[PDB]
């Protein structure tokens, strides 16, 4: 009767693959239970995330928003005070909609430089302690480890890691939405 509303890029949104084929489609058919909404864009950044958050919000009425942005933000000219900032007026948006928050941690490609990167990362922690809301590892860790699941640009997850990521994204979300 809930309804779960992601808010993300290419990673939720599905890389070269349609909506349908991406793991958010395959987590709502595996939950009549609650409704999954997949509100992501590939290549948005977390400011056109933020641009779109008020309409969904007030459209779809979720009870709880999963946040997967940022990944974008450095290859678009942003600094982490900008990227953390936006996620910051992210959370805020969520909260003052009587929304439960659920924020995704962000870590950009290892050869983006350790000053950026450090930097970078370190706003996740800190926004999920300043709203006090679940911090959800950056599922692509895992997905990382399995070269067989990574598409030719090393970036993004195939077709036939969806499933997997799906099960997985289940699995932490469980305690999350009761
Ligand atoms: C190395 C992880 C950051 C990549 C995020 C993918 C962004 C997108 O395509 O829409």
């Amino acid at each position: 009767a809930d309804t779960l509303l992601i808010l993300g890029d290419s990673l939720s949104a599905g890389y070269r693959m349609s909506a349908s084929a991406a793991w958010p489609a395959l987590l709502n058919d595996k939950w009549s239970k609650t409704s999954v909404v997949n509100a992501s864009i590939s290549g948005d950044t977390s400011q056109q995330g933020l641009a779109r958050l008020p309409a969904l919000l007030k459209q779809h009425q979720p009870r709880w928003v999963l946040v997967e942005l940022g990944g974008n933000d450095g290859l678009r000219g942003f600094q982490p005070q900008q990227t953390e900032q936006t996620l910051r007026q992210i959370l805020q948006d969520v909260k003052a909609a009587n929304a439960e928050p659920l924020l995704m941690q962000i870590r950009p490609p290892a050869n983006y430089g350790r000053r950026y990167n450090e930097a970078f990362s370190a706003i996740y922690p800190k926004l999920a302690k300043e709203f006090d809301v679940p911090l959800l590892p950056f599922f692509m860790e895992e997905v990382y480890l399995k070269p067989q699941w990574m598409q030719d640009d090393g970036i993004h997850p195939n077709r036939d890691a969806q499933p997997f990521i799906a099960d997985w994204m289940a699995k932490q979300l469980q305690p999350l939405v009761n």
